[PDB]
């Protein structure tokens, strides 16, 4: 069942692993880093125009937080609906450069206004630190809404692996906090279990991009030992309650571990009563959402995902 | 448990019960037709400008199966990306007029062409009548792609109820027939199993839109009695393979009978290794798709398929 044009960068990896670039899992995930973020930066499509680019930053729990906003190609209004973005990258790699060709197709495509996060990353900042500044994020954003050139009223978060798993926690959080929580939450590929392992997790351990081997990797730097795994910002899918939270749009792809918690997540919503959109699709690895130079599919996943969030404002 | 717009439609309906002298389950299907068809007309909210807007018809099985055809706007290009949609109501009440309003914005949307189908009703022409007519217009529409200004590799169908229903058979017929079958389908809170009763079926069986009572004046009418209910015309759900099907969105709403046989197939497709798109819109009924003028959410769905399908061919 896997794709043509996924089969074919599979072999690509292979031929690269197997000649010289060692993979290597070098822990100095300091030095693995700058190697592998401009991997990442290669592997997005070439970046679409849009109307105005925006960098800043502001005062966060215990350091100042970067950010980047998108406004969208003919978009004349001040306050847009806008969605706030959590890169991907085991909370130890990526930064907003890494995912600025995928921010960029997706407020053109919504008709939405984005604006990319850059939280702490470990192990140099371990949990709880990324998540932390990831609901500072939501909540200053929220609350200065006009400063951000935002409404208020349509106000959204989401993100890819380590991004959609910090997204699904902002919304928990609030809700929990008994506070004014996101519009939207648009969580692909997401980790939203620690706990345990599923099928997927398992199947899919070796061969497919994201590799067990990898998962060790990020969890050694994020994770201080003897932490408890049934913790909810670890394992978001193990929340007693699911009611009262946002509208969800959940993707998932065939070849990733985060497959089947992926799913899972997305059917306690439908039960709890909230308004889910799910979709798989088949025959693409994890990651593909932004290795749009490689992966159509990406492309249309980028496509589809800011389509259903754009329907939803309606934009 | 109901939204305020839902809960305040149907206490309108409840209004006219009892406080006029209603009842369409106590008519002559043919005097019945056309109150309600004129009800269906009004209840769909006032119709968007297309580009263009054509009417024709052709040769079906023993008919001319008549069609009419919507342009969308600022769109130049010759041969588009194309939907077929077959319009609700039991395979015995609507026609084109019925569901005018909801191919426009569809159109409009989507960045793709609509084509609504007119086929032949219940009783007047009963099983398998109406699917014969919806498989010949699919055909008909492929191998005539160019005449119909349609790009035949991206041609879909899809529709709502008995209309969905009647989408979901054309694939499987197509797949069943070794032909090329569509691109793409579109499955609105669709009928799908007719040989049991699921549990939605029976919770909702009274009070809300659709009605037990409905069902029984519909299948009188459309089904010679001692038919096989396994028959897959009939009862889709119950296909032994599902594999070598199109991409799917089902769309399903929260107080339908139709509900859980609809997500059902959905997940019957998912596991069949087939893209695949679900929603719940919780708290709304049974034919708010084309109740336009009273449920926004409505309008937000009509939006959200729309869009999944445009993202899909690249609009
Ligand atoms: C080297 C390819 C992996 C890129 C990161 C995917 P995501 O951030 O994975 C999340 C898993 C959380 C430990
Ligand atoms: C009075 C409202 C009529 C709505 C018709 C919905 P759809 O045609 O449902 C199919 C019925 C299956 C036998
Ligand atoms: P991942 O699946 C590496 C699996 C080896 C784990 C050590 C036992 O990398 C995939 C690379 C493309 C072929
Ligand atoms: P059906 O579900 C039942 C007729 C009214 C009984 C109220 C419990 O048709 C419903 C139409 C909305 C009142």
């Amino acid at each position: 069942m896997l794709l043509p044009e996924t089969r074919n960068l599979l072999d690509l990896m292979d031929a690269a692993t197997r000649g010289g670039r060692p993979g290597l899992d070098t822990l100095p995930h300091a030095v693995g880093r700058k190697a592998v973020d401009k991997m990442s930066e290669d592997g997005e499509a070439d970046p679409p125009e849009v109307a105005e680019v925006a960098n800043g930053g502001f005062a966060g729990p215990a350091s100042e937080i970067r950010f980047r906003r998108y406004r969208p190609l003919g978009e004349a209004a001040g306050l847009l609906p806008t969605l706030i973005y959590y890169h991907g990258g085991g909370f130890v790699i990526g930064n907003i450069e890494t995912h600025d060709s995928t921010c960029r197709r997706l407020a053109n495509k919504s008709r939405c206004q984005v604006i990319s996060i850059d939280y702490r990353l470990a192990p140099e900042h371990p949990f709880p630190a990324p998540i932390d500044d990831g609901i500072a994020a939501f909540r200053h954003i929220r609350d200065n809404a006009e400063s951000f050139g935002a409404d208020a009223a349509r106000l959204a978060v989401g993100g890819d692996s380590a991004g959609g798993a910090m997204a699904a926690v902002v919304c928990q959080a609030c809700r929990d906090a008994g506070e004014t929580g996101p519009a939207f939450q648009m969580l692909i590929y997401p980790a939203t279990d620690s706990s345990r392992e599923s099928a997927s997790r398992v199947a899919f351990a070796e061969g497919y991009f994201l590799s067990k081997a990898h998962m060790d990797w990020f969890w050694e730097a994020y994770v201080p030992e003897d932490t408890d795994l049934t913790d909810l910002r670890l394992s978001p899918l193990l929340a007693t309650d699911f009611t009262g939270l946002p509208p969800a749009f959940v993707l998932t792809a065939g070849y990733d571990p985060l497959r089947d918690e992926g799913r899972a997540y997305a059917d306690r919503l439908i039960e709890a009563g909230i308004k889910t959109t799910y979709v798989n699709y088949p025959g693409t690895i994890h990651g593909f959402f932004s290795l749009t130079r490689f992966l159509s599919q990406g492309l249309k996943a980028n496509d589809e995902a800011a389509a259903v969030m754009g329907a939803h404002f309606g934009t």
